[PDB]
């Protein structure tokens, strides 16, 4: 009866997800604070040009973005938080490629995002379809549900 841990695995876009990470890691127990990144030139910062790319990873037109990480045994984490950016409608499929590695583990796995308040229902459907697998205890944005997810 000692088998519980808490990890955070996030993707910092360009200066949003960051404030949110270092917040939450200090409102939880003695957890850890980890970062993902993707391939370079997977996207741009546009409205139109980028939505084509993120749709190229949905319809089945293209493959999915690689990650630049090292391999971790997630099996010893009872809780895993995830932080992700929000493009104009849907994410950049960041968590997609990681989930394909971690699909067989258990724990509680909340996957929140940073946004300009927007597409707050689209992101949830898009996460669901691209994450039917691990046990999610909730899907919200920013820190405004942290206090339930790490109890």
């Amino acid at each position: 009866g000692m088998a519980k841990k808490t990890l955070i695995l996030y993707y910092s876009w360009s200066g949003e997800t960051k404030k949110m990470a270092e917040k939450i890691n200090s409102e939880i127990k003695d957890s850890e604070l980890k970062e993902v990144k993707v391939s370079e030139g997977t996207f741009d910062a546009d409205m139109y040009k980028t939505s084509d790319i993120a749709l190229d990873q949905i319809q089945g037109n293209k493959d999915f973005p690689e990650i630049q990480l090292d391999n971790i045994d997630y099996n010893n984490y009872d809780l895993i938080l995830i932080g992700s950016p929000v493009w104009s409608g849907y994410p950049a499929t960041p968590i997609k490629t990681l989930l394909d590695q971690m699909k067989n583990y258990r724990g509680e796995v909340a996957s929140f995002f940073t946004s300009a308040g927007t597409n707050h229902k689209a992101y949830v459907s898009h996460f669901n379809e691209w994450a039917d697998g691990l046990n999610v205890i909730g899907v919200a944005r920013d820190d405004s549900e942290v206090d339930k997810w790490s109890k």
